[PDB]
């Protein structure tokens, strides 16, 4: 139910450390990576570009395990 994910707050370009003003949170469908991590992908890198509005999922980012 009202669970938030991660979501792009602009597109992240490929290969590019995450920064704090690239993620916001949002509930949406499917359930993607937990708002609650935000602190930790900072400086994780995407292993594709994401687009603008996208739920960041465990997959795109490289090094992820959570």
């Amino acid at each position: 139910a009202n669970q938030a994910s991660v979501v792009a707050n602009q597109l992240i370009p490929i290969n590019t450390a995450l920064s704090l003003v690239m993620m916001r949170s949002e509930v949406v469908t499917p359930v993607g990576i937990p708002a609650e991590d935000i602190p930790r992908l900072v400086s994780m890198q995407v292993n594709r570009a994401v687009p603008l509005g996208t739920t960041l999922m465990p997959d795109m980012v490289k090094g992820y395990a959570a």
